[PDB]
């Protein structure tokens, strides 16, 4: 039941709040008794009075400034409390992240985890920041008004009481049902926006497939349903106001019962009645106003249990512990016997079924093995990533458990096949690897990764941009770059994988010699799959089925016709903005007509309570005037009935509007992001983070701009109209009092509702760069732990964390020091115009029941417009969204990729012809990778790229498959305009897979089907996609067979995994032309000739381009082409170019 134990002085200040809350709660039942005696005053007179007046409204002055301070201070304590009680959860819940396993960041999705950091979070902050402090105001408010009405109105105090149960129901329906829009909204669009985000993810390899129909249909399913929840959250609402308007006409009927009871009643006169139905009245509007506090006690009592135990959840591997002792003479050895693990997503199978395996200090052990032989499984093991079920591993003869994984992997870095990097410039990313390397050490391992072309001729070489996870950058220049981050970390225990055996070998002489320069000073463990890489490795060990079978060096394993032995011998405005005119023509009318009506209910009740006002002063008129006051009741209850159904229909008319406007706003910003340039979305604005964000927050910024906007004015000017008319029709002098004061009440209700949307938007804004750190910081959260960084990424969140505490902090303060305010001067203007009304009545200018029929209208009317304005949204910054939206809408793309304008072929002839060919990227054109080369292609023709690294072949592979434009030359397929041709078909013959493919984390089964978009991909394509890729045997070794759940980032599977998995989809998309970078890379070479070879089989019959290091998967090509800083140097037979003294020739001989 009790959440909070920090902070015993903030829980003094939190019951001085309360306490001040109550008192003014308390209070309010003291005003209205005040008022109700000064009635019954001003009623006797008519049948001196200045002094007493003049004493009325000192006392009023008084007690208002009194409430008003006392508010002022309980706003501002229980905003404080609740913004450090929020600091206090997230810094802990960040630490407890932090100190959290690598098992228990496996175990629960980490964008779960973030989405529950950030709701979690957000709901506690709402419902314990001003929730408390309004539930116990209204709660004394209501106490103290039974208390009054029980010592005063006998048999009137009965039936207020009796009749009281149903309003307070209503309002504390109306109450939640207010507060918790956010909960109802949020929660059900979040399926659409975690859609929206994955298809965001991997659009390029969707517009590279075309598949954005079934994004179309999902993302128009996900807007359907929550537009269906929506509609019924509208209807509830509307129905509660209903409810609640209802209330007030059945209240006032059984108040005008009485009749001919007389004012008398029961011993006091007409005023001791009035104020005692006014007193039930303020308590009853209380308790319906204190109902959210604990109707959203439940999502907090909820999310803090959530939260403590997300922070409770120590486990024995602590990052913090002082436990472990740190090792300083840490001599580069490392044994493993009888190491066996099994992954956790997989428990049945076991990848390592123990082995022996020792390493020493500056030697250059590296591993070979067959497919998923569990190499990587081993590098993860090392690096302390899990845990291991049955052995032995330790360093330098010491257990791993006595330094835990703090110091262990604090000391050694270690870089992945793939590693990840941030979308930020390359010095960024070589200081997020060391801090402190004062630009000596990133110079060192700069020099040493043998990275300066790239550096050197692209601008910024120091502050060069990458797009998300490094896209700009080359596959080749981001493993250097990661080499180099690696490098200036200055490890102990280096780990190389996949170095730079992705897409030409040329570079691996040059990156593998480097590598050698370096390689004595500490423990090294590498995998190498080339014959020189493997020859040139101190020693060597083969592992099959987890279980090492050879170790030593390469003579040796030749010698032992091992493992190695056969694979050498195998290698051989209105305008803009009211567009719902096409929907909304036909009902916004019947929303407006409802508006006015709202727009009469304010001032026409205003009047009608007047003239009861009026009827129940001068000793109650004569005996014939009941009648006049039954036949006021009775309007008065009709009117009420009618402003409740017209009130109804104005909200769901809005609302229906409002849900068609944002269901219509959401496809057409769908279906403009999937037919746009991929260029544009290849730029820092257009992140994937910010795209999300601004698509998921439009839909509630538009309707309250428009929509709410409109209403609100409306029904806020037909207010003003009314009352200004009544008051001029029925008030002389009393007017000017209440036109002066119209202004400040009129801001002070508009500021005088929660506003909690306005904290919370402002909140959001500042803490945008904290949630987004902290995404970084759990997406990658294996390399922060690689690298112990975890005290650095917690200290940095909570700087940037602190200004917004702050900004909070104020705001809240402000939004206090204002609802203080609106109080006071509520308080003092009802004093003042009490004062004026006595100096009125004492001269002959106009009646007692006229002036208190001016100033009620005047008060009712500012206090509508105020509440309406508050609660309904109106003109703020989301128009200015709103121009960001419609520009989005309206902007046509360079390629009309939606249009269908596009030459038809008669057939596909698998035939290319590109000549003088120049392009230039869009981020950096000052730096082109073509100078004019040409190419020629046929049908069924096998042709192998290679050269240096960068130069030119992927940048062609993607301008083949019509991702981009050529500057300068012609590029032609079967003597056809590429430019001439269906962007949607052409991409879809097309196999294209790239180095580094994005697969979805789904079944297997669905990401394969995927491949074929626009068809219906039975059991039997994924089979024998499987049997081409021999994975069929694979899939069915590893549970769940072809539904296996594929987690982040393919985290159930390794890159060899999905390389094939790529592979068999791009085979499965039945491509006329399949064109693939980097297939081959390590992923098991071994395996990857039984793969490959099986591709030459499927081959015949289509064209094929591979790139790899690998010669002899560039042999069996029918033709091999060098690339030379966008130049073919040469092209022709394996023979003619092997004769020639050229790069190939020279590559072929360093192999
Ligand atoms: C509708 O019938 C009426 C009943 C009471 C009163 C005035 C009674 N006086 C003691 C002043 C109290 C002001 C009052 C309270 N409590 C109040 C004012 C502003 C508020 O913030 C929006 C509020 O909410 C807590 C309550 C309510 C009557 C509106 C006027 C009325 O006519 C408008
Ligand atoms: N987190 C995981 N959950 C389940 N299975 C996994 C996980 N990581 C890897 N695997 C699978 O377990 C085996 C581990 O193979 P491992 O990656 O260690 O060997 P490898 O020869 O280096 O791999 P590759 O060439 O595919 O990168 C493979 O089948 C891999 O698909
Ligand atoms: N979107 C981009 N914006 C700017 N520069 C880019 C972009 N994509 C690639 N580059 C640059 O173009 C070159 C990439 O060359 P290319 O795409 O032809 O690859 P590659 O030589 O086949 O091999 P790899 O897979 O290693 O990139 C590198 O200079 C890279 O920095
Ligand atoms: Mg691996
Ligand atoms: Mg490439």
């Amino acid at each position: 039941s009790m959440f909070r134990y920090s902070n015993w002085l903030d829980k003094l200040y939190m019951v001085v709040g309360t306490l001040a809350a109550i008192i003014h709660g308390a209070g309010l039942p003291l005003m209205m008794l005040v008022f109700g005696e000064m009635t019954d005053i001003f009623a006797n007179a008519g049948n001196n009075l200045e002094e007493d007046m003049t004493r009325y409204a000192y006392y009023y002055s008084g007690i208002g400034a009194g409430v008003l301070v006392a508010a002022y201070i309980q706003v501002s304590f229980w905003c404080l409390a609740a913004g450090r009680q929020i600091h206090k959860i997230r810094k802990q819940f960040f630490h407890a992240i932090m100190r959290q396993e690598i098992g228990w960041f496996d175990v629960h999705d980490v964008g779960e985890l973030n989405t529950r950091l950030t709701d979690d979070v957000s709901k506690i902050n709402e419902g314990i920041g001003d929730k408390i402090g309004m539930f116990f105001q209204s709660m004394a408010t209501f106490f103290t008004g039974f208390i009054v009405g029980f010592t005063r109105g006998w048999k009137l105090t009965l039936v207020i009481l009796a009749i009281s149960p149903v309003l307070g129901l209503s309002a504390a329906v109306w109450a939640k049902i207010l507060s918790s829009f956010t909960d109802k909204e949020l929660l059900a669009y979040a399926k659409a926006g975690a859609v929206a985000e994955e298809v965001l993810a991997a659009i390029r390899t969707v517009i590279a497939f075309g598949g954005q129909k079934k994004e179309l249909e999902r993302y128009n399913k996900n807007l359907e349903e929550a537009k269906r929840i929506g509609i019924k959250k509208a209807i509830t609402a509307n129905i509660s106001i209903g409810a609640a308007f209802l209330l007030i006409y059945a209240s006032y009927a059984l108040a005008f019962w009485y009749g001919t009871t007389l004012v008398l009643s029961g011993e006091y006169s007409i005023g001791q009645v009035l104020t005692v139905f006014f007193s039930v009245l303020i308590g009853a509007f209380s308790v319906g106003q204190a109902s959210p506090s604990i109707e959203a006690f439940a999502n907090a009592r909820g999310a803090a249990y959530e939260i403590f135990k997300i922070i409770d959840n120590k486990p024995s591997i602590d990052s913090y512990s002082k436990s472990g002792h740190k090792p300083d003479n840490i001599k580069g050895n490392l044994e493993f016997r009888n190491v066996h693990f099994s992954y956790p997503s997989r428990k049945e199978v076991k990848i390592l079924k123990g082995l022996n395996l020792k390493v020493q200090s500056g030697q250059t052990v590296a591993l070979v093995g067959n497919s998923g032989c569990g190499k990587s499984t081993t590098v993860q093991l090392m690096q302390r990533l899990y845990d291991p079920t049955e052995g032995m591993v330790s360093v330098d003869g010491q257990d791993i458990r006595t330094i835990n994984v703090r110091f262990l992997r604090e000391i050694i870095g270690v870089v992945s096949q793939e590693p990840v990097l941030f979308a930020t410039t390359i010095a960024e990313n070589i200081r997020y690897g060391r801090e402190n390397v004062t630009m000596d050490e990133i110079e060192k391992a700069v020099k040493e990764a043998n990275a300066y072309d790239f550096i050197m001729k692209l601008p910024h070489k120091f502050d060069t941009l990458v797009g998300e996870r490094g896209a700009q950058l080359s596959g080749g220049q981001k493993q250097r770059i990661a080499i180099a981050r690696a490098l200036v970390r200055n490890p102990k225990i280096l780990l190389l994988d996949e170095a730079t055996s992705a897409l030409d070998t040329e570079s691996e002489a040059v990156v593998q010699v480097a590598l050698d320069k370096a390689r004595k000073g500490r423990t090294t463990i590498v995998i190498a799959h080339r014959l020189s890489t493997v020859r040139n490795a101190d020693v060597i060990a083969g592992f099959d089925d987890g279980v090492i079978v050879e170790k030593g060096n390469h003579d040796e394993l030749m010698k032992e016709k091992g493992i190695y032995f056969k694979l050498v011998t195998m290698q051989t405005s209105f305008w803009r903005i009211m567009k719902l005119n096409l929907t909304e023509w036909p009902y916004f009318v019947v929303g407006v007509f409802c508006a006015i009506i709202n727009g009469g209910l304010q001032p026409a009740f205003a009047i009608i309570f007047s003239k009861i006002i009026g009827v129940f002063t001068r000793i109650d008129d004569p005996e014939t005037k009941r009648q006049n006051s039954n036949l006021f009741s009775l309007l008065f209850l009709a009117l009420g009935i009618i402003s409740f159904i017209t009130f109804f229909l104005q909200g769901f008319t809005f609302g229906k509007a409002g849900e068609i406007l944002t269901k219509r706003l959401r496809y057409m910003v769908f279906r403009s992001m999937l037919r746009q340039d991929v260029s544009w979305f290849d730029d820092p604005k257009n992140t994937t983070g910010a795209l999300t964000t601004r698509l998921a927050n439009d839909a509630a910024q538009v309707k309250g701009a428009i929509g709410s906007r409109l209403a609100v004015i409306t029904q806020n000017i037909a207010n003003l109209g009314t009352g200004i008319i009544i008051s001029f029709i029925y008030g002389w002098q009393l007017t000017l009092l209440l036109l002066a004061i119209v202004p400040i009440i009129a801001i002070a209700g508009v500021v005088e509702m929660k506003m909690l949307s306005g904290q919370a938007l402002k909140d959001k804004k500042e803490l945008e760069g904290s949630g987004k750190i902290a995404t970084e910081a759990i997406e990658n959260f294996r390399t922060v732990v690689s690298l112990t960084q975890e005290q650095k990424f917690e200290h940095m969140y909570a700087q940037s964390l602190q200004v917004p505490y702050r900004n909070s902090l104020r705001k809240a303060h402000i939004f206090g020091i204002t609802f203080s305010f609106t109080q006071a001067m509520m308080y003092f203007s009802y004093a003042g115009c009490f004062r004026f009304g006595a100096y009125l009545v004492a001269h002959k200018l106009m009646s007692f029941e006229d002036v208190l029929l001016v100033f009620s209208a005047v008060v009712f009317g500012a206090m509508a417009v105020g509440q309406v304005s508050s609660f309904a949204p109106d003109y703020a910054k989301a128009k200015i969204s709103a121009a960001h939206i419609i520009m989005i809408i309206e902007k046509t793309p360079l390629i009309d990729s939606y249009s269908t304008e596009g030459l038809m072929p008669n057939t596909l002839e698998g035939n290319v012809t590109f000549g003088e060919v120049v392009f230039n990227y869009p981020t950096r054109p000052d730096i082109p990778v073509l100078q004019g080369l040409s190419l020629e292609v046929k049908k069924g023709q096998t042709l192998a790229l290679v050269g240096s690294s960068g130069c030119g072949k992927s940048t062609v592979v993607q301008l083949l498959e019509r991702f981009y434009d050529p500057l300068a030359g012609k590029v032609l397929l079967d003597g056809k305009e590429i430019k001439r041709l269906n962007v949607q078909w052409l991409r879809a013959h097309l196999g294209i897979v790239s180095q580094e493919p994005i697969l979805f984390d789904c079944s297997i089964a669905e990401n394969i089907a995927y491949g074929d978009n626009s068809r219906v991909v039975s059991q039997e394509e994924i089979v024998r996609a499987a049997k081409e890729a021999n994975i069929h045997a694979f899939i069915e070794s590893l549970p769940n067979k072809y539904s296996t759940k594929v987690g982040d980032k393919g985290t159930q599977l390794s890159g060899g995994q999905k390389q094939r998995i790529a592979i068999a989809r791009a085979l499965v998309r039945q491509p006329h032309i399949l064109l693939l970078d980097e297939a081959t890379s390590a992923l098991d070479t071994e395996s990857e000739k039984v793969v490959q070879e099986a591709l030459d089989k499927a081959r015949e019959g289509r064209t094929c381009i591979v790139i790899a290091h690998r010669l002899s998967t560039i042999q069996n090509a029918d033709l091999i082409v060098v690339f030379q800083n966008g130049r073919v140097k040469e092209h022709g037979t394996h023979q003619q170019l092997l004769a020639q003294k050229g790069i190939y020739f020279s590559m072929v001989s360093v192999q």
